[PDB]
């Protein structure tokens, strides 16, 4: 009963075990503060439009694994409103360049729990039965129940987009191989701060006969989706 | 306080550098990534981008160890039973010939108790240095790395090691995303494809400093307290 | 500077560094589901005056801890409306004696996160600036951030009080205490559905000169606490 | 095709699907530091009787399951010659006792890696292709791999044998049960430093439906392992 999906550097999954019951697409970090006008990486002075080029590529994944009944899974990064969960040199470091997460901006307290900046974008928004991970740090599985939700749902394939590539887009594939999930990460629904960042995090998977996965794209992905 | 002349900001962000709260790390500088026989070497990869590394963490490792900091070493490896060993994991080694519990001329390739898997004689531990035994890239899945740190109240981590966008990146990351304070040096680590070593290297400097600074060998042991 | 708890089998903290900043107390699953009427522990007919006879013992250690400052924690067991953080063990154990977790009861859905029964009683309730652990197990440290906000506090002290003894009490002091943190309980602060076992519990903390931390009462912790 | 062991609160596993592949056997900790002279436990005074009584049942499990292609899992504590993954208050406890971990003692350095008191003893000693699980704490999940072992195996059933029953087993039970993980204790199969509490961490598991799992014994898994 094998599937596969057009994949670089092996068609993936790799041993073609492909089924709604156990893959999951985790939209990881379509937020406001991420790719939004008054967040935390505009902020920043990043161009915004290399983190919003991959809002269609994924509505469009997104509607194909919903219409199939795919696990739907989405992150939020973000601190509790007293930033108990705020690691002090985190927050410097974002205080030092003029986007202090917890201080007041345009849309908010930046990167804190229950503002307005911090939620997820309306595009890419959750429905009901969608599990939403809400992660202090870049990796989804540290201090979440993430890894605890993938076993109960007996997830092995985890299909990855978001932003930013190399941050936490990279850093929850690594936590996820590591463990054992097979992983595939979309390439045209993910961006970066930069491009060459961008690029780099995804040559950094094929690497190895593919070290972290395997690399496919939207369209390659709903072509080929059982 | 005490500062590494740093990019992007001096470190550590806090001029806390002591050697009660502060350790090397010295990630994966194994046979099986640097030597020739190994995991690396039967994939078809250039050997000196990983062994460049080895003289300038020799030093910082000299200076470390006489300065009293706390010293700790990573070996990536498996089970003889492969229990600890992913499926997709071992497929993806064996696809390209380099099959992880294969034999090879170093032995069982990134199998514990084989040759090529132990740590290279120039950076070999000595008594008191903690050896983390790990099955993943990242140093903290599936092992007593934070345990141990805590106990040492050990607060800022100083990274060298191989890969730099594999073992290297995802041990940095795993640390910082638990609040450790880090310091990647850039002529004390090397890659696969010298374009990624780079690249995990900038992707440090981003944000300010999202995953921490990055110094090198020379400024390190110049400035260690 | 040192300061001591007279417990049992030694004065607590063992080494004496006792202070505000790195001391929590931790008030765990004091929710109407494991101490009220209509909650999950009153469906499985257990007798409620064994769960409740720590409430007021647990109000003077909060009141005091509060006035000076200790860092205080609270913890909830429950579930996601969507139950994905559920194993399905966990689930058919808890319908097979009639207290089925999600399923609706006279306090809304049992041990089911946003219902009324699962929320923390009114007597022990949380204030502004007193972090909430939100726990899909018995142990604290499963699945959550409890670990990371600890460190980032740099507690290293923890006194256990809660529900039950030797559930999810318990379980958090082994979690704890195998991590390195140094542990008192109150034995006048917990209560079970067995009292045996709840008596039993205490004495396990007590065995190789103090394996899992050491033991004392509100009256002793008030008297003496810094 | 389900299987049940006749086990108390309820026939485990609870949903029958008892098979080789997804099945493991746990020996936590059989050691001469727990149940040997010389040792951890001998030198605190405790009674060697009670811990050395689990040795022939374990036995006779192990070599059924051995026998039946089951995947076995062996225990150790233990700390690095180092002493870098020892607690302070762990060593402290330890100390002042009279049963220092690290201090010399007749099988070597007590609870030391390498030395001859902490090793497996000959009787249940782990055969090629057996899993050792080497751990700083009394819970086996806490600074291990002993969750990734169980993932990649695809471990859903764990049967709990060895020593102590309130410490280093118990803990591992409510660590596994916490992460969805279906347990049976075997009360035959574990002894304690006081036999009050090993009946007690026994009674605990069967509270509320099964808590923390089942029940059962030597005698009777043997009969019905298919
Ligand atoms: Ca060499
Ligand atoms: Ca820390
Ligand atoms: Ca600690």
């Amino acid at each position: 009963n094998r599937h596969f999906i057009d994949a670089d550097p092996y068609p993936w999954p790799y041993n073609g075990a492909l089924r709604p019951d156990n893959t999951a697409l985790i939209i990881i970090d379509m937020q406001t503060d991420f790719c939004g006008k008054g967040g935390y990486v505009d902020h920043m002075g990043y161009d915004l439009s290399l983190v919003q080029a991959p809002i269609e590529p994924i509505k469009r994944v997104l509607a194909a694994m919903r219409a199939k009944g795919y696990h739907i899974i989405h992150t939020r990064e973000g601190h509790r409103p007293d930033l108990a969960d705020l690691p002090a040199n985190k927050r410097w470091r974002s205080q030092r360049i003029g986007a202090g997460i917890g201080d007041p901006g345009p849309c908010g307290r930046i990167l804190t729990r229950g503002e307005p900046g911090w939620d997820i974008i309306p595009e890419l928004y959750p429905i009901e039965g969608e599990t939403i991970i809400d992660k202090p740090g870049k990796g989804s599985f540290c201090a979440t129940d993430l890894e605890l939700v993938l076993n109960q749902k007996r997830i092995e394939n985890i299909i990855l987009t978001g932003i930013t590539t190399d941050v936490s887009v990279s850093t929850t594939m690594r936590e996820a191989n590591d463990r054992g999930y097979e992983c595939l990460l979309l390439e045209d629904c993910c961006g970066a701060t930069d491009y060459g960042n961008h690029l780099a995090a995804i040559k950094m998977v094929k690497m190895q006969g593919g070290v972290f996965g395997s690399v496919s794209n939207s369209a390659a992905l709903v072509e080929a989706l059982p």
